[PDB]
């Protein structure tokens, strides 16, 4: 469903806005289902707090992406939505080289968002669609941002940061590899999850809704962040690496 | 009970590594009694706080962790009886294929792993408590295909398709290697390794422990047939094995 | 002068580095003016000059090129370039493009293929460009490169030359191809798995760079090749697609 | 003599591939002829003689060679060896081993250094071993390895010789030191990152075998390097760890 431009792209990025996927008569529906909903917030496990986007999640518009790009016995991981307001912000995570300090050891990879590639397929073991509900077209609109091809990072970059003591979010601040993405009302943003991005700081009026979709392997856990390992390893989550979110 | 530097390069290159007199004598027996009071005896450390114990001994995680690397998660722990004339035909392998329906895959993210600055970090290993000793193939030894675990083609995929209807445990292969344990030894086992057992002929039974390790975001170990139509189903959807035309 | 934390993330991750104001323009004017001692590709510079011999030498191209290589150093090529109006350069290079040697298609220049391991790049060619004058504009003929493409998995260029495009995306454009502004006397490092080229120059005036390429010390000193030799005896740089086999 | 299915996984799981009754034993009879006419170490066995210049361009060895360089291709190395009884050859190669470069240390020899690419296995570096004479047993001088060497992330040897060991493990033994057997007329496909030497031989009588060595026509032809160069102008290969630096 991915043209080999398409795939040529997201390989290289790490992301991929695919322009004018719903039409805004969905579009619409969606945020009706999201008003609806409120009986600067985050909407979670949408596909089962409703079934308009419980059809969503199963919609082949993000299934046929997702699975170019997967290549695995696929599961819905997770479903949320997304009121971003005015002074709204998100700092810098993901980022395929982090580190994260265990008891003993630093380690260097997670295996959460650890990708590759073998004869002809991408295998990405966590990916996410971002099916947008608003424009976004300045930074100071709240735009997504990323570091350019942090991926593919073999190098952490914010640990050094920290013990620099810089005390300011790159969202802010600039990064010269650090770019932002524009994006239309229904527009789909594939998301590979080891690029190390972000949110810029909203300045301008007017709410801004997207939801997301995040697919992985039939044998991942469904998203729970998790602090650290359980005292009797029975325990199932996600455990981050450097975020800026740890010292910004 | 941490990995040396010999150790890790052996494991790393062979996909596995024998680790010798981990249990006692005594802790053997204790093993083996615990066994008998419950061939596949699943999910362990549910029913025995003697193995729950054994599943979080550090002569266990030790060795494990550094060849993970990640927080972990117990995936699975059982224990095993072999008898005379029970075989593990192949499975495993680093690139065997996979069928999704609409295309053909040749890499299984639960058992890809990779290696990152001076650490290993394998996403699924098994940790094998041998109860018994295993000295000859007719014992129904362990075996293995040498790097298979790094393996960059696939090998079952064409054999099942010239029609074999044979196992390579069976019938041998170039590259098909046995591993001989003592009682009380652990074998440490990169699941990307394709392995099985040969064919036991001898009498007398065969016991062993194992635990499943990987990182906490993994699901705990079920077969799945396929991915289900609503994508919630969860497990693991294995590629070909020798079982699929044996 | 190595390179910082900083400095080695940018460049693994885009595939190259700009080094601001590495040469003062003291130095700079030297440099021009001996390249008019002689559009235009002025080869092996080290040996027709000692200003350039010593260049290529200088702890300041040498340092950074140690940490993005990290093998035994061999100097392998050396040329001057001058650049005027309408002169452009095609993309070349990248990861992943096609080769067809007869019998068969190849997807690795192992050339350019590179890797990290424990902390440190293995980027067996990479270049060290020195400009003798400002690039700020695309217009000014500016280097510009495919983002990413020091890592891509896929082709670019084969399907492009199938469907019958005649024109460079140097010209018609490209989504992820972006530019590079540079200051006299700056440096850009270049990974060379990197598909990159130049924008076509419109203005008036000529810009002036060196450039120096480093390997091992088994490797050959730079030199074309179109095919192995029949005897298995030819030695140089066979390339994959390029832009220029096609537009 | 296109390399199957199954071969490539051999030599991609094991780092060599050994290819049985290649020559038959009059061609056998032929090169043992031709190394006697030239009379240890034969060098360059094709400058000597068109029959080894032959030989270096047979079908036979550069149809499997083809299938796991997929470069273009150029000729580095083709040399004659005679096995006396007392000769031993220590390890040598191995993916990680370390190299010193001065100002730090490094653990990719990128001459060695394999990928692999939608289908296709790429080794820069391959050698194809031409026996001329039976070896079965260790004692008989066999060739040798360590089992995964060609792809460790580790290095084995440093550890060695920092802890003052005095023998090689091609005498003292290793859990995953093994060794090959071969006929004359077999054919050895070799991998150069292998970690790989040969036993000691205890027996009586010259065992002969002929080697050819293949790589990327950008490789410059075999020579060995102790280091690079003041003038970065040096060209040849640089080892790193071999058991013969502290055996």
């Amino acid at each position: 469903a991915l043209t080999r431009e398409q795939l040529y792209i997201f390989d290289t990025t790490g992301f991929l806005v695919i322009p004018g996927v719903f039409g805004s008569g969905e579009v619409e529906s969606f945020r009706s289902e999201l008003e609806r909903l409120d009986t600067t917030r985050r909407y979670p496990d949408l596909p089962a707090a409703s079934p308009v986007f419980a059809r969503l999640a199963l919609d082949d518009r993000l299934l046929a992406p997702v699975r170019d790009v997967v290549n695995q016995p696929l599961r819905l991981l997770e479903g949320y939505g997304l009121r971003r307001t005015k002074d709204s912000v998100l700092y810098l995570h993901g980022g395929n080289s982090e580190l994260l300090d265990l008891g003993d050891r630093q380690v260097g990879r997670d295996l959460s968002i650890t990708h590759t590639y073998h004869d002809g397929k991408l295998y990405c073991p966590y990916v996410k669609a971002l099916v947008y509900l608003s424009d976004i077209q300045s930074p100071e609109d709240g735009s997504f941002c990323y570091v350019q091809g942090s991926h593919k990072a073999n190098f952490p970059l914010l640990r050094e940061r920290a013990e620099r003591g810089e005390n300011t979010s790159l969202v802010d601040s600039g990064f010269p590899t650090l770019s932002d993405v524009f994006v239309r009302s229904g527009d789909v943003l594939l998301l590979n999850e080891a690029l190390m991005h972000g949110t810029r700081r909203k300045l301008t009026e007017g709410d801004r809704l997207l939801t997301a979709f995040g697919y992985g392997p039939t044998f991942f856990t469904e998203w729970r962040e998790l602090d650290a390992e359980t005292a009797d390893l029975r325990g199932a989550g996600y455990v981050d690496h450097d975020v800026e979110e740890d010292f910004v």
